[PDB]
């Protein structure tokens, strides 16, 4: 049908039909005549697979001949989301496909609605470690991804009278047809036990083993021929586990449940002891696995010429002292040279500064279940504490603040301070967030060791977020500059000079409506609401939580319903303002959120006076699925972090790609996508950085807000008397609460400024060519937020590998 | 290279190798460089699988079309072994698969030896199962064979120190390429709850589910293009399951736990929860399943002539009142019409008649877990009862006999009782067998039903038990009488004609030398043990039990080694004493009796006096792949329990079939073998069952032989003293205590008659001619031990239904 998604050759096509019947037959056991959309989508998945499998082959074979430095991304997530329509966009069979499958008398999207996401994350931090896996693999750098392979991802949300509601994500039900087990690879991990000093050194023994499984998946990178593998490890228990009978047998769970499922925080630190050990057992198990693909090239001075190591934020921190551990006590290296090996191999990149997300392991749980790792952790922290000693002599204070080692009521271990103490990189993931790292939380550090420190702004892939989820704008696109800004997204630079081309101002906003019709006839179909398809779409989709300020959403939302009920018979830009996200299930204020969202909705939904003229809808469980859905419809996005509290944002970077405009703080990456596309052409609101820490050093009173801005007081003393409650009228007395007179992120101080924005907004839409003309300017300097630019700057300026543009052999 | 392994030609040849280059490619991700002896099995298992395909859909389908009636095999146990080397034999494929092999570089035995065994069964009952799904997807019944996917079955048995260890059966690490998991055909399962009362009977209410997953594995007829469907069913708990929240998560196992594990017990009941659940699983899900597949053919009318559900024992029982539930319940049938359903559709087969190995269930377990079943039970408890009251008025005692309620001081339901009531057709599975059953334990219910008492005298397949394991043995016999016997066993009678051939005498022995040589060859291999070749191989392989009396057999190997000390110069003919088989590990006697076992070995095996005379050897882990290994190869069937308490037996038959003769006593199905292939030809001793019963009658004293019989007492005063056992001189007390003072299975009452036999034994086999040429008159007579035999029987007096050869299309 389209270009871009490539050739439907009379050989390919016949030949796709004949291996989709052949699996149908032989792999899926049905025929024709049984058959169901789910047996399609497998025997289409499977067909596809075969593609994959030569190129996986021979890449390895590659790799294992040209011996390069190989790069290693460790990361408790990997939000992978849907995989059968990305390979086909890599491998260039998309049109192929949809031609073979409906020779077949199949619809292929019908087919694709039926595969599960990988939901093996929560939110930005385990996407971003999936859309550098693309950009690595499409850069053809030797990497590899290593993680965990739960059997219960993400959970899916349901809303029952508002309320979320959690169910485990049973995503290997009907089994995953991407991974290929490799239980001829399993690996041994030791857990408790204790530390014995011998003649030789140390020995840890007396442990606990449960056992490491690796399972393989490919990851092709865009027609470069070029795939890649991410390999997750399950946990099994020994065959003499515990070996009355009986129990024995069943007790087996007990060190199975390591690999068991995904801890759903986002930008929250919960200290459990699973959690310890699923951190622990993805470092031990990769580690080992490094070290033997090292020596199957003894000389441990070549290994950080031939190993880079990054750790996605602290989680799979233990890596340095399990380095030092297998250095020291088991190659007998002595300390000095063992700690020189781990700092060129290791870097560090920090993606919060919010104190409650940060890692700090009390003592007494690494000293029960790792006592050599406690032991080697204190050593690490005298060596480096005799080093700020000579370098700040007398500064006893300095002493305390950069210890690995927290005082106080339970002693922690500060992880973030071990990662800075043993990596030779540590990086921010947006300018902002890189300079406040280096300003306020590893100031210290920074005077010591500046060399350490750098940027690495975020980025997305434009194969998922651009070419996958809106083919209609991908093609647009394509037939005036070409296809080439497929991986080299700087080229839609070219798009500037198209600002006043009135065809493509048309195209562009053609495909924008086609893409809001579409996912207003899938809110129908799948949930049977429904929306005016020539509203401006309001979205804020992410995960939700007080910094992200869906309450600030909440507030403006019921400004513009008391607005329209004040004087109804006056015209205001007709709005579907959408909300979607998960809380975790322990956060309280997070869940009252949701409720107040869909509480709003049901008293403005059904008011006769409102009409068709303001709509609030909840999207249900927000996934990567939904989000490439969603984002191509939206006009207007929604980043309204407090200043100095979303490290970069990512989805961000989406909704800039696909069309639509931003209103904004200064926070992350807007900063960067304001200075790209100019300030004139993003919707900037807000206090700024130093305006909060003004305001801080003030003192915050939410009251004085309150009292001098009429429209809030309003809609604070609705949510207190019980309008958007009726039946509970305190129902929201937390939030208000909360807003009066606890409220760390400053919802009622960016009120104003937030509202006379929109109000900017609602102008420009009410002109079609001029909001069109400003979207292009968007699209068109969206390239640096190219995860492949972000890569690539990994690559030169932290791991010293070149990426490389060029094909293997097919 | 031998003509019943079928042909080898080219265009089967290559095919098959680009298949096997195929699947290495495609399935396995491995090229020729990396693949190990393991991939290569599975390259091939997944060829072999691919043939298999084809045959099975349409043979679905054909029964789809015909709608015969369908039989239903209900088991808790499938003690199936190795797929691959069966499939090749079902199919013709062995010669071209070796062929194919053989070019590719690669010896297909060794391949074979990769394959783990499907443990999922205990002994003989379970491959009773076994050989049951052969024969009938061989006479081209419709039939189904349902159970339970147990994670882990059988134990694997390690011996350290001469004392048995247990360790798990994790059969499916590496994958399992026969079976096919249909999640899609998911049932529910209920469990707990209350029952309620309402206008339109009884309701089944507040229940906890779990569901029941079904994977099909295939099951091959002889060369007849029949594959028939073994579907079994594993635990899963719903997606809302205790939905803090990842404690809810992690407990799901509590649900899983259901089929995690087979029950290790030969002939014992225990009455424990998770056991109870295991049944009433197979139960209910197996039921919705059969009366879907009814229903997709209201008239319940028609049920019996379209279903038959066999019972193996009482493990499933609970098919009796669950198809009363919901034929009353769901149907809303009236209970004298689902009454009269019910006992036309189900028949019970009973496999044993020791005490301490029928289900007696405590009604407070099901009382608290099947509520409405317990009613079901006592509704027809008394129903039952007033028939037997009408029959025999005024028997008070034969009223409580004949009660499916025992009192005392836990109320009790008897099984067995509820399955003669409810059943059409009970059978006993040897001749003996099923008159001590009307004579004895069931004489009540005889008395009241005669007509629904049979007999089915086990079989074993002679596709594994002779084509598989013994080929050598296969082609000499096919030489002179062709191939038609593979599935018409009786055709063996024919080589009663060549008893005197001196050809065919040579071509026996020596197949027989070769078979020893290859198994004294697989033991200093994989267990660094030496045998002679040239000693008698004398074998008892079977589960550890005190019934079974492999400590007669000790007995008679300390008589030996006993008289050889005493003269050390005189001849003797030379022996291999094996035993082997697993104890259930509670079991603490029969784990006394293998220490035993090896500690005599100790002794025998080391003495300079003995040489190479007489060897006591363990074989460790016996199992269905063993038993093909260590059957061929043996001499003498060691078949030696006390009259009255071997059900059957199905080893005898498989040792019959490949040239060993039989020393037993007069019990199980040793009664009718011998009755086949005349007494002068079987080594028989010991009292029959009316000799056991007139020493009961006067009181079982085991001091009288001791007394009495002066080489007993040597061996006594030996086990006592510490003879076996040096450094720990009581450790056999507790063997020596039960033996003298608790012996419920007489072995010292055999004793002197069981010496005495073995002493014809050894004289004949000093003569080979001879030797040989009564093994001929006992393969000549095996005919009637094939389960064809047993199945056709089956089919045509309680499942009514004609077996058919005829081939289906390819
Ligand atoms: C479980 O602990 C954490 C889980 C998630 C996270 C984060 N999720 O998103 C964050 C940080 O990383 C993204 C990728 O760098 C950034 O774009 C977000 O701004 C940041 O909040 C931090 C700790
Ligand atoms: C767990 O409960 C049981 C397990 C096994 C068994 C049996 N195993 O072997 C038995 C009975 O059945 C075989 C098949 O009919 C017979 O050949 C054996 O004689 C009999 O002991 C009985 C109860």
């Amino acid at each position: 049908q389209i270009s871009v998604r490539g050739l439907a050759g009379v050989e390919n096509v016949t030949e796709l039909k004949k291996n989709f019947n052949r699996h149908l037959h032989f792999t899926l056991v049905k025929d024709r005549n049984v058959a169901t959309p789910r047996d399609y989508y497998f025997a289409l998945a499977h067909t596809v697979r075969d593609h994959l499998v030569g190129r996986w082959i021979r890449t390895q074979q590659h790799y294992y001949e040209k011996d390069p430095k190989r790069i290693y991304y460790l990361s408790l997530e990997f939000y992978m989301g849907r995989t059968l329509q990305n390979t086909m966009v890599n491998l260039a069979l998309e049109n192929a496909c949809d031609e073979a499958t409906y020779q077949l008398g199949l619809d292929m999207e019908e087919l694709e609605e039926i595969e599960e996401d990988a939901g093996l994350g929560n939110g930005g931090l385990g996407r971003l470690a999936a859309c550098f896996l693309d950009s690595m693999a499409t850069l053809g750098l030797a990497a590899y991804g290593y993680g965990i392979r739960y059997e219960f991802g993400i959970f899916n949300q349901k809303i029952c009278g508002g309320w979320q509601m959690e169910e485990a994500d049973d995503w290997l039900r009907y089994g995953n047809p991407w991974e290929k087990a490799r239980p001829e690879f399993t690996l041994p991990v030791h857990f408790y036990g204790r530390v014995e000093h011998t003649s030789q050194g140390a020995k840890w023994v007396d442990t606990q083993v449960v056992l490491a499984m690796p399972y393989d998946t490919p990851v092709p990178g865009y027609r470069n021929n070029v795939v890649n593998t991410m390999r997750l490890w399950s946990a099994k228990a020994p065959n003499d586990f515990n070996l009355g009978y009986i129990q024995a047998v069943l007790d087996r769970n007990l060190a199975e449940n390591i690999s068991r499922v995904l801890y759903p925080n986002d930008n929250f630190f919960e200290g459990k002891e699973l959690r310890l050990k699923q951190e622990y057992f993805v470092v031990a198990a990769t580690l080992q696995d490094i070290i033997r693909r090292f020596k199957s090239s003894t000389n441990f001075d070549a290994f950080p010429d031939k190993v880079a190591i990054q750790l996605n934020d602290t989680h799979p921190s233990l890596a340095i002292p399990e380095l030092m551990r297998v250095l020291v006590d088991l190659e007998r290296l002595d300390w000095d040279k063992a700690w020189e090996v781990t700092v060129k191999t290791c870097a560090y990149t920090n993606h919060t500064v919010l104190p409650e997300a940060l890692e700090r392991w009390p003592v007494h749980l690494l000293e029960t279940l790792l006592p050599r790792h406690l032991q080697i952790i204190y050593e690490i922290n005298q060596r480096f504490l005799n080093r700020v000693a000579a370098a700040f002599p007398g500064d006893v204070d300095r002493l305390r603040r950069m210890s690995l080692v927290e005082e106080g009521a339970v002693k922690r271990i500060n992880m973030a301070h071990l990662c800075i103490a043993g990596s030779h990189a540590v990086n921010g993931v947006a300018r902002i967030h890189s300079e406040i790292l280096k300003k306020t939380i590893f100031k210290d550090f920074y005077e010591l060791e500046p060399h350490k420190f750098q940027n690495k702004t975020n980025g997305i892939t434009p194969r998922r977020w651009l070419v996958l989820c809106n083919p209609g704008l991908a093609e647009i696109i394509a037939e005036r500059i070409g296809e080439e800004y497929i991986s080299d997204l700087d080229q839609l630079r070219k798009l500037l000079s198209y600002v006043d081309d009135e065809a493509f101002i048309r195209d562009v906003a053609k495909v924008k409506q086609e893409n809001k019709l579409k996912f207003a006839a899938y809110l129908e179909r799948e949930y049977k609401v429904h929306i005016n398809p020539n509203s401006l779409f309001d979205v804020q989709v992410k995960r939700i939580h007080e910094y992200k300020r869906q309450l600030l959403n909440c507030l403006h939302v019921i400004t513009l319903y008391n607005r329209i009920k004040k004087e109804p018979n006056k015209f205001v830009v007709p709005r579907t303002v959408m909300i979607g996200g998960k809380a975790a299930p322990g956060y309280h204020m997070a869940k009252m959120i949701i409720k107040l969202i869909t509480a709003i909705g049901d008293v403005v939904n059904h008011d006769p006076v409102v009409g068709d003229r303001l709509r609030v809808i909840f999207l249900e469980n927000y996934r990567v699925s939904l989000a490439e859905k969603v984002i191509p419809a939206a006009d207007l996005s929604e980043q309204i972090s407090t200043a100095g509290t979303e490290a970069s944002g990512t989805g961000n970077m989406k909704f800039m790609l696909n069309g639509a405009l931003t209103i904004g703080t200064m926070d992350g990456a807007n900063v960067e996508m304001a200075e790209e596309a100019g300030e004139e052409n993003f919707f900037i609101f807000g206090m700024r950085v130093e305006d909060v820490d003004r305001l801080d050093q003030r003192g915050y009173n939410a009251q004085e807000y309150y009292d001098r801005i009429p429209e809030l007081r309003q809609i604070i003393e609705q949510l207190s008397s019980g309008f958007f409650s009726p039946k509970q009228p305190d129902l929201f007395k937390d939030i208000v609460n909360m807003l009066m007179h606890h409220d760390r992120f400053k919802v009622f101080a960016d009120y104003e400024e937030y509202v006379k924005c929109q109000e900017r907004v609602s102008a420009l839409y009410k002109n079609p060519r001029e909001w069109t003309r400003m979207v292009i300017r968007n699209i068109a300097t969206s390239g640096k937020f190219s995860s492949d630019r972000t890569i690539a700057q990994y690559a030169r300026e932290i791991w010293g590998v070149e990426p490389s543009r060029q094909r293997l052999p097919a």
